[PDB]
């Protein structure tokens, strides 16, 4: 017995079709059943046949038989069916009161969420259906990953690669961050890692958990944990208020954070507030300089990604005492230069996930596209605080929706934080990139941020664009392009003090490649979002819609704070790059 | 001619802008508009409008004065004088009767656009009626003026009747080797040359399908076959008009049972001014289109299209239900390509008249079928409505289908609202007429285009066949000059046709004539594209996507290649997003 995820109205009757076993009036769970393939509903007792091994459980083929419940070939004559005007029976069927969007409802409970437009909805519908789609998204998610086969030891080359075997028949999931394994050995559990494929043969690299010298025979599973119930809204009402709430401000505030006075004001002056930082605008200096404003406000810092949090420390780090901080961590090598685990401390450090019970004067959460509707509503279920600063940039990466191959998932549907941001506007917006020449500014600025984004520096000189397909080798779940590495180790030569560049690809494998040949660090398009490096050496790889991301291709190119040489493969991007175009050689 | 009415407003004018390939007629405040906000300063009237001292090279308008009786600048301008362009006008004849415009906006964006990017037509399919034509006529020049750039090709060693050696220009750009860039052929006579014909070469050396057939020989060169682009005048459509009864047309008394689920959509364009039908592949266009002319028996029918072989294939389906002395094949003879034959030619007074958009007169008609719509643009629909003037038009086609091959556009995806008017039409207010069965396709490719592009209107006819297969196989893509390889993808098929024998009549139809090209030397199966296999159909069909580029994606192109089956196809997948649309039986790759 609940409250009905619909309207509320109090029911005894659940959903046995849908993944999350919702709670559903008897007027709201007619409207489902009748218009989708779902017809198990569970009560107080299960809605089957009572007949001796009959196995028709769909409710619109049931009857009420006094206290028990029939299929046609088994009622009484004193019997009605279940399903009839407009409602399921159940207990408190007189009080019901339905629904104005069983229509949305449907269609998330229904969708396998490989199609972009189930995201569309998921983020376009009412708040208490956006906590249900997160729900039974994840909840596919995890079982999902039931299908992919198990990954035996073939071989240990080294600490760091070694072979593996895989199940014939059932498919082989992507080797990369997105997939997290867990490895057995025959009884001991072994441990928790993940795979990339690099180029040296058949062998997989692997960055492991608890230290174990894995052998010959273990297999990876997989990392599923359980996807618990939603609460929490993904933004609280919005409440505005016309003094500084709950807060102390300073009034001997540096030099360095003078510049944002009206900002930290407004963060003061409503219950949340959005801020969109693009890349080298200083978004961090901007969440740092707020503990400064407020210097009492027990402040937590969070963020999905570890590195992220990470670089909230090592910001914080230079400007806030040590022993007042502390990098919340669950038993990836994250911030040890904190107290670990010290959760009453003022300044708290933590990924969402990881996040414990407590409150806050003020709550920053930062790398908002990197969110998902889940992770809004788990911040607000373990954070109450005076203040949500969502900080963050619609226009780089969002979350990896791992089960979505038909469409393409645009910035306002990333969660309900990106999708303000893109409606009506941000509350903040750091317009003035410090880190980029103006060539990569004003190519970035056209390209996502409407002219928005304005360049600190001059045109560098030291931009270039080359337009060569080259040659693509894909290999397991990855692509190589070996021509468009040999550009490059032309250019290593004649321009030898681009040596200090960072190689970077929408691609784990070609770099791997790139190491091999070039000797250049490397770095995926992913884990470089939130990074800087005064050179940046970018080969497009591919043609497909994953290179040619305009999200993608904004984090890539404005890593860079001196020069960059992007080595494109489509035309559209290649125009659009405002750099020196290079002669093929 | 110096004198005409202003594009944008109509005021008379002594006016051209010369910066404009079409060196359109802008009137004084127009111009003045127009030339203040863009970089196009060269004004024509009688004379152009530029310093004629001795030895200025200044052209400027914004920086020319009429003084004595001629034109110059600041330097060499005479005392008495007064500035060309200034407050608000451009100096011209009519400078008191002008009337401007309200938006510039539109037409300068369509004047300096270079037709790179899809917003380009995006805007050309948005502007008032006289900014489509004018974009269309820009647009078409660009691509006329674009084509004399390319480099000429000259034959430096014949390899047999199909395969030679090209010998090319340095320092030009050379032209993408497909049949969307159709090449002149010329031969060397002892003074002068000559023409011999229409030429398209494929996939180092390349292979050569001509007009007609000659044993060519060295030295022969090609030049990018170019045209003169007319000025346009019709609108795209003609104005609305919904009749109380069918109007000019008299329905038959009995009628066949070939043509009776059309009854209710004839007596439909019977009664609006024009008309249109989205006919998806299968569902029989043609067999419409004719079956028309037997329901209004008297009325006086112009069937067109842009392609000859659009115009063929409805002079094949009229040579099965039509009287073949009521049919008139229009042939110009300007380019003498082989084309129908059983019709008598050029009889414009004929009751069922065939020819091409290109080729039509001036005549008129009860009904004007345009046919394969989503291949036309805007300047083939204001040529129709300026030669011919009718009392029905039906535009006949699919939005879902290929559109004509814009070779100026590298950037971005062109969507089918933005094909044409008429596509724009259907994609938004939805078509007057659908035909909703599909007799072709076996059901698996059916209910995935129904599903793909078609909201689940596509109903099936036969059965699921069973023989639709997919692949998931992304391989090796290597490019050359101007397509991509994917030897991986053509050596799966390899293995599966020595599984599958009886597969060797399928057809082999890749996105790039490059992969094509490789097709035929490791299988042998005759080989096809997308646009090069619009409109017919066959038994098996076995699709390499070969990339996972926008072009091999394109959902109309995917569409149009898969519906090209009668019972059986397998697709070697790249794109993991139409791969999963794709409702056919997986295989595993070995
Ligand atoms: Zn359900
Ligand atoms: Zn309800
Ligand atoms: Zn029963
Ligand atoms: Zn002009
Ligand atoms: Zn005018
Ligand atoms: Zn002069």
């Amino acid at each position: 017995v609940g409250a009905c995820v619909l309207c509320n109205s109090q029911t005894s009757l659940r959903c046995g079709a849908c993944i999350r076993r919702p709670f559903l009036c008897c007027k709201c769970c007619y409207d489902h059943v009748i218009s989708t393939s779902h017809k198990l509903v569970l009560s107080v007792n299960p809605y089957v046949c009572n007949a001796p091994g009959c196995d028709v459980t769909d409710v619109t083929q049931l009857y009420l038989g006094g206290m028990s419940y029939y299929c046609k070939s088994h009622k009484p004559p004193i019997s009605f069916p279940l399903c009839a005007n407009g409602q399921v029976f159940g207990l408190y069927k007189n009080t019901c009161v339905g629904s104005d969007n069983v229509t949305d409802f449907n269609a998330i409970a229904t969708c396998d969420w490989t199609n972009a437009g189930d995201y569309i909805l998921a983020n376009t519908c009412t708040e208490r259906l956006k906590l249900f789609a997160a729900e039974t998204l994840k909840a596919t998610e995890e079982t999902f990953k039931l299908s992919y086969g198990i990954a035996t030891v073939r071989e240990v080359l080294s600490d760091r690669e070694l072979h593996l075997s895989w199940e014939v028949g059932k498919p082989r999931p992507p080797l990369n961050r997105n997939y997290v394994f867990t490895g057995y050995r025959v009884k001991v559990q072994i441990g928790e890692y993940t795979f990339e494929k690099g180029d040296y043969g058949d062998a997989v690299v692997y960055r492991g958990t608890t230290t174990y010298k894995l052998n010959v025979g273990d297999y990876f599973v997989l990392t599923s944990h359980t996807v618990m119930p939603l609460s929490a809204p993904t933004l609280v009402p919005q409440e505005h208020y016309v003094r500084i709430t709950g807060l102390y401000p300073t009034l001997n505030i540096s030099d360095e954070f003078s510049s944002n006075v009206a900002n930290y004001q407004k963060v003061g002056m409503q219950k949340y507030s959005t801020l969109q930082g693009p890349p080298g605008t200083g978004k961090s200096h901007f969440a740092i300089g707020l503990a400064l404003y407020y210097p009492s406000a027990r402040i937590v810092y969070t963020a999905c990604s570890h590195a992220a949090v990470d670089a909230l420390c090592e910001k914080a780090l230079k400007y806030l005492p040590i022993d007042k901080c502390s990098r919340i961590i669950p038993a990836v090598e994250c911030f040890d230069k904190f107290k670990v685990n010290s959760t009453l401390e003022q300044y708290v450090f933590c990924t969402v996930n990881a996040l414990p019970e407590t409150t806050a004067d003020i709550v920053v959460f930062d790398e908002i596209s990197m969110a998902t509707n889940y992770d809004l509503s788990v911040v607000n279920a373990r954070l109450r605080a005076k203040h949500y600063v969502y900080i963050g940039d619609p226009a780089q990466l969002p979350a990896p929706r791992t089960l979505l191959t038909k469409g393409t998932l645009e910035p306002e549907y990333f969660n309900s934080v990106c999708r303000l941001m893109k409606t009506i506007g941000p509350d903040m917006f750091l317009g003035t990139c410090r880190r980029c020449p103006a060539e990569i500014v004003d190519t970035v600025s056209a390209l996502v941020y409407d002219n928005k984004l304005k360049a600190h520096k001059d045109k560098s000189a030291q931009c270039f664009k080359m337009f060569y397909k080259g040659v693509i080798t894909h290999d397991v779940s990855s692509a190589i392009n070996r021509p468009q590495i040999g550009v490059v180790r032309e250019f290593l030569t004649r321009n030898p003090a681009w040596r200090k560049a960072v190689f970077i690809s929408p691609y784990n494998s070609q770099n791997a490649v790139a190491s091999k040949i070039l000797g250049l660090p490397t770095q995926t398009v992913d884990s470089s979002q939130g990074s800087e490096y005064d050179y940046v050496i970018f080969t497009q790889t591919t043609e497909t819609a994953h290179s040619c991301n305009v999200n993608r291709f904004n984090v890539a190119i404005t890593r860079a704070k001196v020069g960059i040489l992007c080595i494109m493969s489509d035309r559209d991007l290649y125009d659009k790059l405002q750099f020196t175009s290079l002669e093929i050689p």
